[PDB]
Parts: structure tokens; sequence; C-alpha cells
């Protein structure tokens, strides 16, 4: 079976662990669905083909509320087609940061859910290991909507990318045996351990200026309930806490015994909101997001760069007699060529050539200037990730003060893992007033820099 055959892209829904994910369509049945597309090129496999398929079939036989449903399973030669269950209501932190009031009742909620799912998988021996907030999904923009825990069980099959924009914010949730290669179920009890810390804090119990530090700490396994924000905090919740942290997995609570734990028991059956705990997640997670998004910036302008020469190149070759005239067809079989080295067929090409044609006002019927297709084809990409970083800048600058701060700056860029010495340099190129601040655009202008531009 084709996966092309069966389904069509509608949107991209984002990028997730291993791959890109598509809302796509089922071309007879108009069922819609999520697709996570992993590049055999760029995710390396660690098991063998027969342990894939055997543990696909088995998690399309497997259901519960709690966990995201596979539906399907398409291979050809560069991809894998994992065809899920679509979900609306965003990440959960995302949920979070909205709400004016959050307490230990609404985290024993959240936290029951995940503890469900993680309790049926293990049952079932399939193990996450890659546990972090952005894999909670909620099922609907129903603000009581059930939690979906995403990507359960592909990091037993597939390596982890060691690229920074794809390992964003891991550090954090990664439980220590994970990191000396002796794990099993338990370190998705740990990795939920540092979520529910999280939710009742806003602040990680592992933290660092970078991925190094972070994971430094989490190796030496020690964390501390001495913050501010602990006093509004139940004892039986910490308690709770100490046994999912506790370092030695065989000591640590399984998830089904934390499901009959006297936090969970208690709070999901009068309590105060965590009001400094709701504004530490909200710089938690812009942070995070500020971070993530100026990764991807600077990787979506290098492909860019890639790509544009690469196109440029291609329709040269095609162009026989050389005048930089092509047609619609000949547009589309380079294009093609392209992606040939999203548009996951031949039909999402020939739509997304018909919708540059548009932008440029060129008739689709006659023959074309190649060279000016080209720089709008790619433009669009780079007008399009602009617009996402710019949205990440204005959400985490939340006073509206058009500004970040160096101190500010040193965070994220922590975060992101570029050197701190390096982007003091770029910082000094473009801040030459010794502002000690950047406005968008200074800051649109250091990560340009910082990728070679
Ligand atoms: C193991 O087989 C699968 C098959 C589909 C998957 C879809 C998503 C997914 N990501 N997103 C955005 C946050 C990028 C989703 N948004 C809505 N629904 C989804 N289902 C996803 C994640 C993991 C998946 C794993």
């Amino acid at each position: 079976a084709i996966f092309s055959d069966r389904y069509k892209g509608q949107r991209v829904l984002g990028k997730g662990s291993f791959g890109e994910v598509i809302l796509c369509k089922d071309k007879i049945t108009g069922q819609e669905c999520a697709v996570k597309v992993i590049s055999k090129r760029q995710v390396k496999q660690k098991t063998d083909k027969e342990s894939l398929l055997r543990e696909v079939q088995l998690l399309k036989q497997l259901d519960h509320p709690n966990i995201m449903k596979l539906y399907e399973f398409f291979e050809d030669k560069g991809y894998f087609y994992l065809v899920g269950e679509v979900y609306t209501g965003g990440e959960l932190f995302d949920e979070i940061i909205s709400r004016k009031r959050f307490s230990e009742v609404d985290a024993a909620r959240i936290i029951r859910q995940v503890l469900s799912g993680i309790t049926y998988m293990h049952k079932n021996k399939i193990v996450h290991r890659d546990l972090k907030p952005e894999n909670l999904l909620l099922e609907s923009k129903s603000k009581d909507a059930n939690i979906r825990i995403i990507d359960f069980g592909l990091s037993t099959h597939f390596e982890a990318s060691k690229k920074m924009k794809d390992k964003i914010g891991t550090a954090y949730y990664i439980a220590p045996e994970v990191l000396h290669g002796t794990y099993d179920e338990k370190c998705d009890v740990w990795s939920t351990g540092v979520i529910l810390y999280i939710l009742l804090s806003g602040c990680p119990p592992f933290n660092g200026a970078n991925e190094y530090d972070i994971l430094k700490k989490v190796e030496k396994g020690k964390y501390t309930f001495e913050l501010p924000q602990w006093k509004k905090v139940s004892e039986s919740a910490k308690d709770l806490i100490r046994k999912m942290l506790t370092y030695v997995p065989s000591m640590r609570i399984s998830a089904r015994d934390a499901l009959d734990h006297e936090w969970i028991q208690t709070y999901t059956k009068d309590v105060p909101s965590l009001d400094n705990a709701i504004l530490n997640i909200r710089q938690f997670q812009g942070t995070q997001k500020l971070a993530q998004a100026a990764l991807l910036y600077m990787g979506s302008k290098l492909t860019s760069q890639d790509e544009t020469k690469e196109l440029t190149a291609i329709f040269h070759k095609m162009d026989k007699n050389g005048d930089g005239q092509l047609d619609r067809a000949e547009l589309i079989e380079g294009y093609k060529e392209l992606m040939r080295m999203s548009m996951l067929d031949a039909s999402a090409v020939e739509h997304e050539v018909d919708q540059v044609l548009d932008a440029v006002d060129f008739d689709k019927n006659g023959y074309i200037e190649y060279s000016e297709f080209v720089t709008v084809a790619m433009d669009r990409k780079t007008l399009l990730s602009r617009e996402r970083l710019e949205r990440a800048f204005r959400m985490f600058d939340s006073d509206n003060s058009g500004k970040i701060s160096s101190t500010e700056l040193a965070t994220i860029f922590g975060v992101s893992d570029v050197d701190s010495e390096t982007w003091k340099s770029v910082l000094s190129e473009v801040d030459k007033n010794n502002d000690g601040e950047v406005d968008f655009d200074e800051f649109q202008q250091m990560l340009l820099k910082l990728c070679g531009n």
C-alpha cells in the first residue's frame, strides 16, 4: 500500500520529535488524521525491521483515553508514515498559561491523566523515555479536555536528533539512568515527577545555564523545595514528587502505585490558586518557545540558502537554450527534482507551484521567468519563518516593552545552547550604544549573524 494513494496533505501541524507532522485527509472517507513523517536519511533506526513492524501492530490494537491513537503505518524508500488521531487543543502548558487561576486540584487532575496513560503503556511493555510537556496534547479546545500523550514507543526504535533545534527542553525531564544507559519503564515516572514539580512551582527542579549544566544537575539528582512558591504546596504533593524523583529506579514509585498516592486520591475527588506558579510557568514557556523559534528561524534560513541555489541550478540545467524561460510543467518537474534531491506527492507540488505563480501574478499558462519564481517560492518560507519568530518575540515580551534585556538574552541563548562568548560577540556588533537590550529587528539581526549571515 502507498501512503499518498490513500491520504492527501491539508497542512503542516508542526515539527515534533523524529519528524514533521502533517494534517492529512483520507481521499475516500474524508477522515482527518495527524501523520508523523519520519525521514530515513535524517533519523536512524535502533531496532530491526521485524521489531518495528511488530511494535506498530501492537500499538494499532492499543486503546486508552490519555494515549494518542495510532491507526495506520506506511513505509516507502525514504520515509515512515505514522498515521494517528489528530488533536486540536494544543499543548498542555500553552493552555495552562492562558488561565487566570491554577491549583493543586488542577495539577492533580492533569497528573492523574498522565499517570493513567503511562500505567497502561507500561502494562504493555511500552516506554516513552522522552516524556515532557510538549508530548502532552489536549484532545480538543474544550477547557476540560482530556490529555493525550504523544510519542510513546518511538525512542525505542529511532535515534534522537543531536541537533539543538530538536533537543530543546529535553534536558530538564530526562531520567538520570537514561543518561547512563541502563533504564526501564521507571524513567517515565521520573519525567512525570519533573513535570509535576514544574506544575506546582513553575520552575524546573534541575536547572542550569545550558544543556550540560542541566544534565550535570540531573545526574547528581539533587533538588530542593526551598523556593517561596513551595510554602503554598501540600506535604502530600511534595511526598509524591519525592517518590517519583527517587534516584535508584527500583526504589522509585511505579506509575500504578502513584495513582494510589494520597495526593492523587485527595485532590482528584478548599484550595488556593498557585499564582506564583502560573507566572513562573508563563515565563518558562515563553522562554522555551522563543529559544525554539530562534533555532527554527536560523535553520529555515540555512535551508532557504541551500534550496534557493539548488532550485536555481536545477532550472538552469533544464533551460536548454538558456533564455531563462520555463513553463509551469517544467517548474513543477524541477520543484519535484528539488524534493527528489509537506510535498508528499505530485499534486501537492502542482498546488504549491500554482500558489507561487498566483502570488507573482505570472500567467500560469505561458512560459515563465524561473529566476523570479525561485525568489518568491523561497521568499515565501522566509517571510513565514520570520512571522513565527516575531510572534514568539512578542509573546515573550509580556510587558510590551518592545525589547529584550541582555540578561534575558543570556537565558534564551542558554536554552538554545548558543555559546555565551559567541552571542555576546554578535550582540556587541549589533548593540553599539551599550544599551544592554535589543528590539525585534536587532534580535533577528543577531540570529542571522549566528547562522553565517
Ligand atoms: C507514533 O505515531 C504517531 C503518529 C502521529 C503522531 C502525531 C503527533 C502530533 N504532533 N502534533 C503537533 C503538536 C506537531 C500533533 N497535533 C495534533 N495531533 C497529533 N496527533 C499530533 C505526534 C506523534 C505522533 C506519533
